[PDB]
RNA sequence: CCAGCCUAAACCGUCCGGCUUGUCCGGGCGGGGUCGUGGGGCCCUCGGACACCGAAUCCCCAGCCUAGCCGAAGCUGUUGGGA
């Protein structure tokens, strides 16, 4: 099954990766003891969200930090 | 005998809670949509209200069921216990 693992996992990866693991393990462990979550198309769509704003949230910290670039030199 | 309709989904809005506050996620309600000569959604150009179609729902009556009522025309003999 494809899961959203939200926690540094050995054999598996980083946060917010998606990797496709043995249905008991997450069924049974990760999903259980909260270390991931079910990657349903539901889950993908509000993960795309944290990806995109977090992104052009830095993306604009640093868009406006040009200015300061551009006349504190 | 006779007849065809409603919805799910996209898409727009709202109220609620969950949480890593986000152009989000899910739940409930409303609008939208319903088809095979393919249909619908969103974006463009246009004439539709006063156009027409119309119930399987509701309303009035007719009619009918549950009691009834009117309804023509004869009398004398005669056998017989009795016409
Ligand atoms: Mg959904
Ligand atoms: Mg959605
Ligand atoms: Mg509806
Ligand atoms: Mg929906
Ligand atoms: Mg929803
Ligand atoms: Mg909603
Ligand atoms: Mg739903
Ligand atoms: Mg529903
Ligand atoms: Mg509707
Ligand atoms: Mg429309
Ligand atoms: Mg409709
Ligand atoms: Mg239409
Ligand atoms: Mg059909
Ligand atoms: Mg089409
Ligand atoms: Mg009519
Ligand atoms: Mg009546
Ligand atoms: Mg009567
Ligand atoms: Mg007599
Ligand atoms: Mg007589």
């Amino acid at each position: 099954m494809k899961v959203i693992l939200l926690e540094p996992l050995e054999n598996l990866g980083d946060v917010g990766q998606v990797v496709d693991v043995k249905p008991g393990y997450a069924r049974n462990y990760l999903l259980p003891r909260g270390l991931a979550v079910l990657a349903t198309e539901s889950n993908l769509k509000a993960l795309e969200a944290r990806i995109r704003a977090q992104a052009k949230r830095l993306a604009e910290r640093k868009a406006e930090a040009e200015r300061l670039k551009e006349i504190l030199e």
